[PDB]
């Protein structure tokens, strides 16, 4: 085996109508720009976002995420990425799984999203 994939040890907190950033990275950090990086949605494992061969693969993500997601690559050269989901809604709450795949090697990490409507604060 090679690297492990890890996410934050806390849930991500987002507000309805705003953006949420779900981070994940490989450890130890190394260049992931050339790897396949993906995010899937619990519990049917629908694809939230898939990056491969240096491109976001719009056609491979589930229809509902089209136009709502971006993979932030600022730190991908150091093995870290963040899935940015726009216009968050309560239905986005829950579990997500991130994965980094290098050739035949792949690892994953679980990320949880909590959502609140600030109007009701």
């Amino acid at each position: 085996g090679q690297f492990r994939v890890i996410g934050p040890g806390h849930p991500i907190r987002a507000l309805v109508g705003d953006e949420a950033e779900l981070p994940c990275r490989i450890s130890p950090g190394k260049n992931a720009t050339g790897m396949e990086v993906g995010w899937y949605r619990s519990p049917f494992s629908r694809v939230v976002h898939l990056y491969r061969n240096g491109k976001d693969q719009d056609a491979e993500q589930a229809p509902e995420y089209r136009g709502r997601t971006e993979l932030l690559k600022e730190s991908i050269g150091e093995g870290k990425v963040a899935l940015r989901i726009q216009n968050v809604r309560f239905s986005d709450e829950g579990g997500y799984t991130c994965f980094f795949r290098d050739a035949e090697y792949q690892e994953e990490a679980a990320v949880e999203l909590k959502v609140e409507d600030p109007f009701y604060w």
